[PDB]
RNA sequence: UUUUUU
RNA sequence: UUUUUU
RNA sequence: UUUUUU
RNA sequence: UUUUUU
């Protein structure tokens, strides 16, 4: 019989229903006034402890379908979410004007009623659902990293979308605390980011400006936090027309054990399907099976072999446990790649002048790449110096 | 006939029902007020001698299903527990406000009534079931070791989850005695840790923040206390594509007898199934069959061969009965691994420059690993010096 | 009459 | 009785 | 716990 | 983010 079954026995389980969470959907006569009240409430700086979910669902409903309940509850995303415990019920309500009247009067929301009662119900702003969903969707790249990377990326991206004149934003939405509130709201919830991802990756044509911004952010926020998967699968586990061959820097025993464990975890992620490259954003099942430190030898070698080719990967930070191995790996890969290019140039049957000009071209290209990486390493050291 | 049947005759028994323990489930109109009273009661610092089980069950019921009795009593975990003597009955109760009124008035709980009667029923706190279950689930890694390792690990993990801004905890829950009370409650009971493990390993998607913390702690608390299983099955009992071969440091007679006894105990554990790597936490049947001292020769040799490869296993403590054998085993494995790597590099047909750079790379990697283990051993000696 | 160690 | 690192 | 560039 | 000429 087999004995090694116990190690990986619990990785692959069946599929059941464990949550059973029920979400209400309000069907109100007027909708745009309520959406303006919700946007004004989030601009006021308050939070909803549990009841934010129905509000964001109704806002996304107004943006997408413009008030079509029968087609919304027969969609594909709602059909997907009912296979994981979500249950959407529908409630009706007459002409209301206040979110306290719309609130289901839960005693835990006493502080919510206290904050919304102090909110002045007289001021009006100028926005809609599309601007709010685009400005929330800008946070999706680099969301796993932290606050500072998110703020730097979104302050770059607003200026990019302001130069190419698609959409302008109000200046009150560029204060720091408002961005902090939207960052916390995007980090805690689940439903809003799944709706943004599904709507961004399942449109075909007929895009608006807000849909263009959402689809651009979804396309840029791919494989965020899974750099180990790209750096292993591109170089270390190299695909040939015959089959799959290992890199010659990975032919020991311990690294081979790491490769086998990595193949098991990769199959555990590939269970999912179309939503697999977004996993760290959606925090799926087999996400915790792939971490740094659980693959100590393979990670640094894979990152060194990857940063030997590309010149932009020198800016990534690792830690004080892998750096010297990374340096040894990238130097060995540089010299092996130089020898391989020289032998491959000597392979084909050509003239001497063609070989001379190709050697000159390869030498100049290697010099340019060396200078760019030498600049990038000093820029990373300057970043870590300016951090403290 | 056979004569060796008597030694292992009692290891494998049949399956019957020996306990027959009955647990009540209270069905009350209001639930969140009672959950706040229970959390305030555990913050007060009192204990429940027998009646803690129904309280924790009702709290987990409020967190998971939000008050769905009919779907809870038809779940998978409750179906599993009825095969081992647990019997859940359901009782109803009108609008109550005090845990004395909810208590079934047992004369052994006279001290419980005395402590809860002295508890002031006026103060209110700010928490819920999810924060309490996550803060209780943080104790699951390193729970078998002792108090100090638990407190150090959870004070690390709270700061980790505070940097990556998912969840903040109240500062009153970080005093020492409160953590002691929750440690004692987690060590004595059984039902709460089984519910946490099942809910953590059977979700697929749709995680909340508290569910993310619980699933992370369940994933990190795997094979806790069964290091001998990993260190034997990874190296000593090495799997080949042909079959299973023994390590050349384990080809004597006594070690072969230890291997046969280990195979018998491994089959006794593999009887269980999906809950097998969690066994020392759940304290299952064949747990006591695998102990240190019952395998005197195999344990130290296996740990030495394991710590020859990895550089973090040098920090484990053993005792004054295995240390010199561990040292001899790890030195022999270092020199055998060096000779094997040199011969394997000399195996393949390549160029001289490639062999030169691969030898240089292997030499530098071995130097880095040697320096890291030399640091880790002195750190362990410093720990044992600072212990007394 | 049994005599360790876990 | 368990003793690392994630 | 993740750490680049688009 | 695209960057010419017709």
């Amino acid at each position: 019989m087999d004995y090694h079954k116990i190690l990986t026995a619990g990785l692959s389980v069946q599929q059941g229903i464990v949550r059973q969470r029920v979400i209400p959907v309000y069907q109100v006569n007027n909708l745009e006034e309520i959406c303006q009240l919700i946007i004004q409430a989030f601009e006021a700086g308050v939070d909803f402890q549990e009841s934010a979910d129905s509000f964001l669902l109704m806002l996304c409903l107004h943006h997408a379908y413009q008030g079509d309940y029968k087609l919304f509850l027969e969609s594909g995303a709602v059909k997907y979410l009912e296979g994981h415990g979500f249950r959407f019920e529908v409630k009706k309500r007459d002409g209301v004007k206040r979110l306290e009247e719309l609130l289901p009067a839960v005693s835990s929301g006493k502080n919510i009623k206290r904050t919304l009662a102090a909110m002045p119900e007289e001021e009006t702003t100028e926005a809609n659902a599309g601007q709010f969903l685009s400005f929330a969707s800008l946070f999706l790249p680099k969301l796993v990293v932290g606050e500072k990377a998110c703020l730097e990326k979104v302050q770059r991206q607003i200026q990019v979308h302001a130069e190419q004149g698609l959409i302008q934003y109000p200046t009150a939405w560029q204060s720091v605390g408002h961005m902090m509130v939207i960052f916390r709201l995007m980090r805690t919830n689940f439903l809003i980011k799944f709706l943004l991802i599904h709507q961004g990756m399942h449109m075909v044509a007929g895009h608006d400006a807000n849909d263009a911004v959402i689809s651009n952010s979804v396309a840029q926020a791919r494989f965020s936090g899974l750099l180990i998967v790209k750096t292993v699968l591109d170089h270390i586990l190299q695909k040939t027309e015959r089959g799959v061959r290992l890199h010659p820097l990975a032919r020991t025993a311990k690294v081979k054990n790491e490769v086998n464990s990595f193949k098991a975890a990769l199959s555990s992620l590939a269970k999912h399907g179309e939503y697999a490259p977004f996993a760290r954003l959606l925090n799926l099942s087999g996400v915790n099976n792939l971490e740094h430190g659980l693959f100590p030898q393979l990670s640094a070698i894979a990152l060194g072999v990857a940063t030997a080719h590309g010149s932009t990967l020198a800016g990534v930070n690792v830690g004080e446990q892998y750096q010297q191995l990374r340096e040894a790996a990238t130097e060995a890969e540089k010299q092996l790649q130089q020898y391989a290019e020289s032998r491959e140039l000597d392979h084909l049957g050509l003239d001497d002048q063609e070989k001379k000009i190709l050697m000159n071209f390869h030498q100049k290209k290697n010099e340019i790449s060396f200078q760019q990486t030498n600049a990038m390493v000093t820029l990373r050291k300057e970043r870590l110096a300016k951090l403290t």
